[PDB]
């Protein structure tokens, strides 16, 4: 029945998620299961009045909503729906934030019957006593038909200080058995995120993110080793100056070769466009050129907010091109909740 009112954070985001579930074509049962899961995952945040300031100035979204949606488009298919949440957001400092995030993961592990052993292995690296910013733990839920979601956990390589970012990432990869993966990463300006798949995997599967402050189309293509696709995507999303801030993501699904199995180019389109009309236009063009469901993109944006796209920027937060050995390319669009603020047109 939902103990939440549209004036509370959880009311707003569960309404958004519910409408997104319809775009994703999930039935009523799975929709109910997943909106409840989102409400539960926010903890006390769910009943917080939206009149109050965000408890934490999280990096998760620009207006500090501890929720963000993404839609993963494969050619010829309805998009798959995922949600990113910060379970410890309604806490007073980074240590408690991380304690509460871990507590949320453990409850998910219990409910859905997977092990946290590979996460537990890393706890001293990512949850020290006096953690540094900018976040402690996020969780992404892939909202799969059947009501049992895929779970991923995001961890901060800077948790023990900016000077220990590489040392912490390297030690984590070593402990997970990926002793050659670090050598496969491109040059970078930051290692902002480490993502670990949680589920039925007898060997760890990890995603290493790299920030590139001044990435060129050609460097994007070089790092993706497929190159033409990546450079074309760069221009279309970038709207092209010859460099842009972007992130690359490098997925390692085996501990044997030291080679990644996945490459993702993540482009923060919201930093390049005047307003969300321009950002939707670029995302829709990319989807159309790949045979993906560009009409569903429009319905998903309307499911999140009725506002006109040109009235702000940042609703389309990111567009990403995902390459995975053996699979079709995928395009992911990240969509903001705007529960606290709409950023004004640029
Ligand atoms: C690479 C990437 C792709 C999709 C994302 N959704 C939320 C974040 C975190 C933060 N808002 C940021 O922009 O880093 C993020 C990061
Ligand atoms: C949300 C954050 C921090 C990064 C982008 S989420 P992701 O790249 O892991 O998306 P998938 O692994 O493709 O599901």
């Amino acid at each position: 029945g939902s103990h939440l009112e549209p004036t509370q954070l959880g009311g707003l985001v569960t309404d958004q998620l519910a409408r997104l579930c319809d775009v994703a074509r999930l039935d009523r049962t799975d929709t109910e299961t997943y909106v409840q899961t989102l409400a539960t995952s926010l903890g006390t945040a769910a009943e917080r009045s939206l009149a109050l300031p965000p408890t934490t100035a999280t990096l998760l979204s620009d207006d500090h909503t501890p929720v963000e949606y993404s839609l993963a488009f494969l050619p010829g298919a309805t998009p798959a729906l995922r949600v990113l949440v910060e379970p410890g957001w309604d806490s007073g400092d980074l240590a408690e934030n991380g304690r509460a995030g871990l507590r949320a993961i453990r409850a998910m592990a219990d409910r859905w019957n997977f092990s946290t052993d590979q996460l537990d292995l890393l706890e001293d690296l990512f949850f020290p006593v006096a953690p540094a910013g900018p976040f402690a733990l996020w969780c992404a839920l892939e909202l799969r038909p059947g009501g049992v979601p895929g779970v991923k956990v995001y961890l901060n390589p800077a948790a023990r200080g900016r000077d220990r970012r590489a040392e912490t990432l390297r030690e984590a990869l070593d402990r997970l058995g990926h002793r050659q993966a670090f050598a496969a990463l491109p040059p970078a300006d930051d290692y902002p995120f480490l993502a670990l798949d949680l589920g039925e995997w007898a060997a760890p599967r990890v995603k290493v993110y790299c920030t590139h402050e001044s990435l060129s189309a050609q460097e994007a293509g070089e790092y993706s080793r497929g190159r033409d696709q990546t450079t074309d995507f760069f221009h279309a999303v970038a709207g092209t100056p010859s460099t842009r801030r972007a992130l690359t993501c490098h997925s390692f699904t085996d501990t044997v070769t030291g080679r990644p199995s996945g490459f993702t180019l993540h482009m923060p389109v919201r930093s390049y466009v005047e307003h969300d009309g321009r950002a939707r236009d670029r995302a829709a063009d990319v989807l159309r050129r790949y045979g993906m469901d560009n009409d569903a993109l429009d319905r998903a944006l309307a499911a999140v907010t009725p506002r006109p796209l040109d009235d702000g920027v940042g609703l389309v937060a990111y567009v990403a091109l995902v390459h995975q050995l053996g699979r079709d390319p995928r395009v992911t669009v990240y969509v903001s909740s705007e529960a606290y603020a709409v950023q004004p047109p640029r």
